[PDB]
Formats: structure tokens, sequence, C-alpha cells
């Protein structure tokens, strides 16, 4: 199985077998069966000496919440750097991060390794951030309990670019399959006609359209083709009649 | 244990293992043994009649992958809506959907019942949004391989806001914990002061600097206090001179 381009993924987290998630199942399933992605996990928790441990503490100034504890998190991270070897990108999962987008998403499958470090309670020291952390990437302006899932987020999304692991700037178009007609709804005869250059035009289309109206911000930031300003136009006008 | 607000989410989905990420770890695994949050998940392949339990269709119009197989998928939505009673969304998580955030989240928290609708290969047929989704939301503009994690992490980030279960529209201000030293760097002062009132202002200067400096747009959407113009102005003197 070709694994020219495969992936490594160094991840910290108290909770490892969250992980099982992506990697026993779907496309990122069969991708890591097929050693086109790897995952490999460090856990704190195995790196603490006192009889409980321990993998939080009390953060300085008081206030709710917990925070990772440091010497734990920052011996795990050390020993995934060592396994990783030179040329690795530390990631930390946060709100405060550059948020992730298509365009980012492409920029991060450009690494051959990464190290994603998932904290849990109200996060990590400052300090670790600046001295351990080479970029803070968010999945979205919403708080979750820990950076598990984003960083699975982050993992699932980069493995698509994973040559053979598996839009345009635009929203997708509508999908339609069996059968012809669901509840008096019938399929766009275009779709049926076979004639695959009016189906490629009549997507474009829907997608310009569709954009158009759930997410107008998204056309600003395009250059559109000829054929696409025309498409777009097409579909206001139908829109606006 | 207080289940007051307790909430209850149902799940279609082809990988219900997946969800034992948030069922089984950190505070959603407690919320879930604790009854505060109820994850219930249904299986197309469980409503499928052939020999192979065939749960994927060919799109009309040709292209490139598959869709979820209508009768199957439907079959368990409906399932899943009878279960849930009156009075309950269901959402079907994707690209085009409504993105969310902080916001979206509190409103999606005042639903006391959910049905999560998460697709896989290439999506939904359309006509299915139509007539058995209520609203589509996104966790980002990227694309993922499934909408499993969406779910799970629509999930966690409502789970949040259940009474029991545990920013200002500005970042998170720094968080520090021991040691005082780290590699040369030091704990400020003030947290270590007690001084609580000083601790408040200098968490929230910080927070307003920090979003001010990473996430500019963020302040226009905010009316803030007297209290927070002077500081962030004390924030932008500081970092200017
Ligand atoms: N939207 C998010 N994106 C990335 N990481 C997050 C997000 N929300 C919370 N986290 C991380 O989860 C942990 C607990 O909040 C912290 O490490 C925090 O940075
Ligand atoms: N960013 C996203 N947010 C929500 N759902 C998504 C996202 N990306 C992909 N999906 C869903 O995963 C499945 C395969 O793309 C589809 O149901 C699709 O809508």
């Amino acid at each position: 199985v070709p694994r020219g381009s495969h992936m490594w993924i160094g991840v910290i987290s108290l909770f490892p077998e969250m992980f099982k998630a992506i990697t026993e199942f779907g496309v990122t399933g069969r991708a890591v069966k097929h050693n086109l992605l790897k995952v490999e996990c460090w856990n704190p928790r195995d790196f603490t000496f006192d009889k409980h441990k321990t993998v939080d503490d009390r953060p300085y100034g008081g206030g709710p919440g917990m925070l990772m504890m440091v010497q734990p998190l920052r011996d795990a991270i050390h020993t995934a750097k060592a396994a990783a070897g030179e040329g690795a990108k530390v990631i930390y999962l946060s709100p405060q991060g550059r948020k992730l987008d298509q365009g980012g998403v492409t920029e991060l499958a450009q690494n051959q390794k990464l190290i994603l470090v998932c904290g849990r309670y109200e996060g990590i020291d400052e300090r670790l951030i600046q001295t351990e952390i080479d970029e803070e990437w968010s999945i979205g302006d919403y708080v979750l309990t820990g950076g598990e899932l984003p960083a699975m987020t982050l993992i699932d999304a980069v493995a698509r670019f994973i040559p053979g692991v598996l839009a345009d700037g635009l929203l997708d178009c509508p999908h339609y399959t069996r059968p012809e007609v669901l509840e008096g709804l019938t399929v766009p005869p275009v779709l049926m006609s076979g004639h695959h250059e009016e189906i490629r035009k009549w997507r474009l289309k829907q997608s310009l359209q569709r954009t158009w109206l759930r997410r107008p911000e998204l056309l600003e930031g395009l250059a559109l083709t000829d054929e696409q300003r025309k498409l777009l136009k097409e579909a206001q006008a139908e829109h606006n009649s």
C-alpha cells in the first residue's frame, strides 16, 4: 500500500483511548491500519511519581478550576519530541489559537510529523506554551472540556489530504440518490440526463447560489471565473424574479 | 445527584462506538454516569434488509464518492424521533450549516432533547434534509470524514451549560501554576499578591489585550464597560510605547 506521504502524529493526552474514535473507524481507521497515518500517544499520568498519580494543580491567583500539573505534562512532551525527532511542529489546541479553516488544514498537511498537546481542566501553564509549543490552533469559537476532540478534528481533517486516504471555496451542492421520488420530492432531471457538462454547470451554480444565500461573506474572499460570475448572476436573477 | 436540567441526545451513526470518546471519559463521562446527560445511538446498518447490510448508495448524476443509503438512514431517524417524543429538534451536521460559536451553543443548550444525524461518505440525500432535518450546523469551515466528531464536539460544548456538569466575549487570560520559575520564566507577582481585586483587573486586562492582538474582530462585536475600555486603552498604550 503506497505509503509515500504517510503522516505521523504524536499525541499527549490524559485519555489516549479517546483516539480510537478515529483510529478504529471509517476512512481514518483504514488509513491507520494501512500505515498511511500513525497516531502515537503519551499520557502525562505515566510520568507522575506520587502515589495517587496527580495530574492537575492549583492555579496561582486563585480562581475556580485547576490546570494540568506542569512536571508530568512537560515530561510527556519531551518524551514525544525525542521520539518524533527533528522537524516536528508541536501544536497546542485552544480557543486562543489560530482558527482552523480549510486553508489552515492544507498548510498543516504539509508537515510529515506533528505533536498535538491536549489539555484538560482549565488548560496548561502559559509558560509551557512559550517554551514547548510552536503554534496554537482552535477548531472554533466555542469552549470544549478537553483538547482531545479538537485534536481528533484536526487529525481527521488533515488525513483527507494524505494521498491514498480517500471545496472550491464554495459550499457543497445538494446530493441525491435513490429513490427518484421521496415524499413527493423528485430528483432534478438534469442529474438524470447523463449530460455531464450540464450537470457540472448545474452543480457549480447550486454551490454559488447556496454560498451566496447562506454564507455571502465567503464570496468576497473569492475571485470568480467568468463562468462562475455568470452562473452566480443567473442564480441571483432567478432568486429575485 | 441533581438531575434537574438533564439533557437527552439521540444519535444516528454508522459508528456508535465512537461516542465512547465522550461518554466514558472526563467531565462528559462523569456527566453521563451521573445521568445529567444521556446519549442514545441508532445505527442505520441495523435497519438494512439485504444480506450484506448495505448502507451507502450511488449519487444521481455520477461523480466520485457515495452517499448514505436513504432507506436505512430514514428508518433509523424515524425510530429515534419516536423514542425522543414530541419537542425534539433534529440536527444534521454539515459544512453548509450554521457555523457553531459560543452563542449558538448556549442556544442549543436550551433544548432538553436533541437528535444528531451524523453522515458518512459524501453526506445525505438533500431531500431528507428538507423532510427530516430541522437545522443544519457546522463546527467549522473545514471538511471532516464524518459527522461523528462534529456531533461529539456539539455535545461536549452544550454539556458544559448543563447545571452540575462542571468567555466574556473575550479570549482567556494566561494561567499559571507551580513552579514559580519555569525555565527562567517567573509567575507574574500580582498573581502571588493575594490581592483579589488587582488580580481580577490584571486578568481582564490580559484578556482584552490578548483579544485585541489575536482576534481584533471579536472586539467590534462588543460593547465594552467603562472599566474594560480603560484597561484596553492601557494595554494598547503599553504595547505601543
Ligand atoms: N475550541 C477549542 N479548540 C481547541 N482547543 C480547545 C477548544 N476549547 C477548549 N479547548 C481546550 O480544551 C482544554 C480545556 O478547555 C484546554 O486545553 C483548551 O485549550
Ligand atoms: N465541518 C463540518 N461540520 C459538521 N459536519 C461536517 C463537517 N465536515 C463534514 N461534515 C459531515 O461529515 C459527513 C462527511 O463529510 C457529512 O455528513 C458532512 O456533512
